[PDB]
């Protein structure tokens, strides 16, 4: 399936070079721009389990997640990975927990030392 996939032919995107966070382009988005630090950005997603359970999903809730790019307001592999999208993009990520939530976890959803998935479109970015 889709986590599989980004598994074994994403991309590592990390400065580190630790392939702590796999990324695949599903749909391109829109000319070049990428985000800036401090951008607010609206995203659509869905995060699954290395056991199959969807966690989170922002259509299911019929709004996006909105946060400001870059200052830790999300994990780590988000902050890295909506770096690198453009406007429309869709991307899949597969995120280790080191880029994620760690061996803390983040209860009730996501055990420790969870490798998690993403699907995440850029919906839109703007600075303040």
């Amino acid at each position: 399936g889709a986590p599989a996939t980004v598994t074994e032919q994403g991309e590592d995107i990390t400065s580190k070079k630790d392939r702590g966070v796999l990324k695949i382009v599903k749909r391109v988005g829109n000319g070049e721009e990428t985000p800036m630090i401090g951008d607010k950005v609206y995203v659509h997603y869905k995060g699954k389990l290395s056991n199959g359970k969807k966690f989170d999903s922002s259509h299911d809730r019929n709004e996006p997640f909105v946060f400001s790019l870059g200052k830790g307001q999300v994990i780590k592999a988000w902050d890295i990975g909506v770096a690198t999208m453009k406007k429309g993009e869709i991307c899949h990520l597969l995120c280790k927990p080191e880029y994620a939530y760690g061996s803390a976890g983040s209860l009730p959803k996501i055990p420790s030392n969870a490798t998690l998935f993403f699907e995440i479109e850029l919906l839109d970015f703007k600075g303040e």
